């Protein structure tokens, strides 16, 4: 009656992937909400596996390299994340989905690396306003949260500078294993690489012309045609329109409505193949108090959908009956 | 040229159906707006029939019974409402629609009861994020605004505790006479009853997959196949997304857009069978000043649509002409 | 690779077309944004042609005439605008689109007049919540921004009072050359004239039932069947929902989403016939600081789309390569 009867929860408070302080508070924004309560009420046993501690070096230990900011903090954090995620997914080897709350999106290199160690044939559904696939020398910002996929994609490795501390970050994805939904702010070099290597992608223009139902179907067709593969769902909260998720560092107008976001998560959940979902780029230090509440609320609804919550309702585990209590009903009285 | 040339307006400031003070100010939020002016400008004669005075007992006179809060205030108020609504609909027996502004949604038991006395074969279109069909012993809150339909539905009467003061509240609806649109927060026991008794329902998931045009058509097909029946349109303002109706007590993200709400009302109005429309759960004491204005504005647009306002425009009652005023036009001058 | 490789930019700070001070700051709201930077980054050469100075007479020199407010300021401003626009379009005779930022919508009489002098067979796509086609004696407000099209439409000239200072304002449009998208607040006499003279129009009701993709196709079919005609795109920011463009003087709920607005502009741009786009009714003096930022942001996204910005990405002008820098890649290292 439930596709997933248990799940794990993990916080990853990355904040060295981008300059705005506050993504480290993402996991707590969700712990402080009613998310856990709501999940239990649907009958799912959710275990809080705690937080990963990111490695945050000082400036002297972690100077710019190839224009990257905090690259050694990134490589060390990536390996720590991957080890923990691999551990969790293998103890789990009705499957047990891992729910990850960030943290800026640079965490994805580690979560996918570790996940792929447990499930080498996985596919990735990347829900984001951005491509997050800049190679280091094409990045205008040097911000790691804009590069996480590039280190993972085999076809891109002639464009990644070699670094000794990156050796353990082994590319584990083929371009054919990734699909994007929600794109609306690609850098020119990302567009070039995505098209050159045939990465499946559905931008907001595609969502407008095709409708979200067809986009979801086509994205799943592209990377998981017969639902044979485990799914890594990487959901950047900034994929959603700023009107519903204002508290995030790189907001872009004209995004997915909450309902469109829910449909993506509902369909992914219903495949029975949801293996990891991560939710990135929440920043409770951005915007007004009401902004933060709106963002928290959207995130909670999204994560609930991923775990199988149905907007059309759920049936009670036990159906209550008046007579059992020794109470007289209207119908009964009307007989007398 | 108009489907309805006159209408009645009635306030019902119920506030004992739920804990948040302020729904009693709903009717005044609409009187203070330009609603009456706008309706007259479309050529409709709208008569303000005043307010019903709810019965509000003190705690000593109205203790909890079967976990219900303010249940005797409810039964007495229900009967007072029904008497007044029946009176209005029978003096009205181009039909004359009654527009009712609440007030929390507990008023619906009385409005439908009285309406059905005048028109026994009516159907109900219930636009709401919530089912409002909890039976008393399944209600977690004890709030009457979450139970109004259960006392009316014949099939549910073996689940309603008998109470002497409820005797005059006679179930007047079959499950086959009700259709929901907009649902997204059903309690488990509501889901059970709705499915068990075959109540037609279209949740936000249905709206997403089918589109609002198909949902409206299917809802009308389910309960009013050949437009033979009078329609009771019960519209909870919280059916609309919180972004357009923030000032309401149980807001739920991912609701109907204003345009989707307008389409429901436009199609219902155009059947020629709109007999009662009630608008529930406005609370001007919730949210910011701008929040209240947004909510007031949405409500006004909704009610105008119900009465036949057309977004594609209306023709003038008398067409003005330059010559009649003894004024020289450009065209005329250009001849000389 | 680009449909338009250069464009001109012109400010028109009209504020005598309506009573609310602040539309004169519209052009500066756009100059202060990153619009110019973003346009250059797409490879378009955009030349700032400065501002037109409106003629603003004092009350004594410009009394009401036929109920019109500031009508002589309007006629003189109209002729000044037309002269400048004609000049620009003829020096331009890959075409070079002119981008105009207002300023209240009364400027349209002049921009279209001047544009038509350069391109007599043009068509007009009018994106607006309002018809802006009231003739003077039917206008309840006397506000010129509600009348700009009436002076231009040949079929309406028997309803325009003759005024000596209006002689040079020659009607240059047939009713068959105009299509509206986005309408939701037509005055009765506008509805009469639009229907009587067969002006193509798609209201928000049409957008709801047909979808924006079909509306755009039908609007272009109506006035530019084989893409033979130059297009004058007149975009009132109030066509967009108040949730995304709050800072404007006559806001109406239930408007186009930003995405729907983008689709209109993308399709118009892609015809290769975009000759003038004007963006009207920005008022930075209305609403909160965040309101103004939202409005500025929507306007920038809209104007970028008009010039050919693609949400699905653009290719780099030069593709960067690691080796050129004498840098060692991961792929290369892995061979050694
Ligand atoms: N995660 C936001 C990424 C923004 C930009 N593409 C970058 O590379 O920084
Ligand atoms: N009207 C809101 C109802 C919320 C909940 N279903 C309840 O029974 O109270
Ligand atoms: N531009 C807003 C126009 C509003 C009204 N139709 C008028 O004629 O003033
Ligand atoms: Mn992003
Ligand atoms: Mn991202
Ligand atoms: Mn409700
Ligand atoms: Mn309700
Ligand atoms: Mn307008
Ligand atoms: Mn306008």
């Amino acid at each position: 009656k439930l596709l997933y009867t248990s799940a794990n929860f993990l916080g990853i408070p990355t904040n060295r992937g981008q300059p705005k302080i506050g993504t480290y508070q993402g996991p707590e924004l969700i712990r402080k909400s009613n998310f856990f309560q709501l999940v239990a009420e649907d009958g799912i046993q959710l275990t809080d596996c705690g937080d990963i501690i990111p490695v945050e070096l000082n400036e002297a230990e972690d100077p710019q390299r190839f224009g990257m900011k905090w690259s050694r903090s990134f490589s060390l954090t990536t390996l720590r994340i991957a080890e923990r995620v691999e551990e969790l997914m293998k103890q789990s080897n009705k499957s047990t989905p891992l729910v990850i709350v960030g943290g800026d999106h640079s965490m994805a290199t580690g979560t996918i690396l570790g996940h792929a160690e447990a499930k080498p044939d996985l596919c990735v559904l990347w829900i984001d306003a951005h491509g997050d696939i800049n190679t280091p020398l094409n990045s205008a910002s040097g911000n790691m949260h804009g590069m996480p996929l590039s280190f993972l994609v085999k076809e891109l490795q002639d464009q990644i500078p070699w670094l000794d501390d990156f050796e353990g970050i082994k590319p584990c994805l083929n371009a054919s294993n990734i699909a994007y939904i929600g794109l609306r702010d690609l850098d020119a070099h990302e567009t070039h690489d995505i098209r050159k290597h045939g990465i499946a992608y559905f931008t907001m223009l595609d969502v407008d012309r095709m409708g979200i139902e067809a986009v979801i179907k086509e994205a799943l067709l592209a990377v998981n045609p017969r639902l044979e593969k485990a799914i890594h769902l990487s959901f950047d909260i900034d994929a959603l329109d700023p009107l519903v998720a204002p508290s995030t560092g790189t907001a872009v107008p004209g995004g997915l409505t909450l309902r469109e976001g829910l449909r993506i998560c509902e369909e992914v959940s219903a495949t029975g193949k949801l293996s990891v979902v991560e939710l990135a780029e929440l920043n409770p230090l951005l915007g007004s108090q009401e902004d933060v509440l709106k963002t928290q609320s959207s995130a909670v609804h999204i994560l609930r959908a991923c775990l199988g919550h149905c907007r059309s309702g759920h049936l009670p585990f036990k159906v209550r009956n008046l007579t059992d209590q020794g109470i007289m009903s209207r119908a009964a009285h009307m007989q007398t």
